[PDB]
């Protein structure tokens, strides 16, 4: 049972990285 571990964490720290360099002025109307 250790679905919870590697599905987890590897976007954890994958898909933050985008969505704060490329969200911080956007689809936001700077």
């Amino acid at each position: 049972k250790k679905r919870y571990v590697a599905m987890v964490i590897w976007l954890y720290s994958a898909f933050r990285g985008v969505q704060l360099t490329y969200e911080h002025t956007m689809l936001q109307k700077k």
